[PDB]
């Protein structure tokens, strides 16, 4: 579990929304595992805007923050889970690291803040889901 909180915007994997997030819906995107909603208190977090490759991650199955570098977002062949069939999910970056299905949620972070949050993995490699190209949570 996990989510960002920048300005009156929840960012989260789109399998763990809620009720209350679908009911106070923003913008979802199945194919990128993403759902933002609204939310009634300001948020402290930051969103990077830039190309880094390298940052750290927080993974809740080892209490543990992790340095990692990741590839660009791209088009990634991510096989069944409990949440989608094997398919493409889309603006996906990955990682060697490790983590269970219960850290969909962390967040991946560089000198800039925040880049994306875990959203796949298995066989010892990690995916986050950028949200580096949404432009729109810094206002409105
Ligand atoms: C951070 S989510 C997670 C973490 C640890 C393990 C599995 C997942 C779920 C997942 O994404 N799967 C399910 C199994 C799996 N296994 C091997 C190759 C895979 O493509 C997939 C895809
Ligand atoms: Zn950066």
């Amino acid at each position: 579990s996990g989510a960002i909180y920048v300005g009156n915007y929840r960012v989260v994997n789109r399998h763990l929304a809620t009720h209350n997030d679908w009911a106070n819906l923003v913008w979802e995107d199945s194919s990128r595992d993403l759902l933002v909603s609204s939310t009634t208190a300001q948020g402290c977090d930051t969103i990077a805007r830039c190309d880094c490759q390298t940052g750290v991650y927080y993974c809740s199955s080892r209490r543990k923050h992790y340095p990692v570098s990741f590839s660009k977002p791209s088009l990634i062949f991510v096989e069944a889970s409990e949440y989608y069939p094997a398919r493409y999910q889309s603006h996906l970056m990955l990682a060697v690291g490790h983590s269970e299905p219960g850290d969909c949620g962390g967040i991946l972070r560089c000198q800039h803040g925040v880049v994306g949050i875990v959203s796949t993995g298995g066989n010892g490699l990690v995916g986050f889901a950028d949200v580096r190209d949404l432009l729109w949570l810094d206002e409105e």
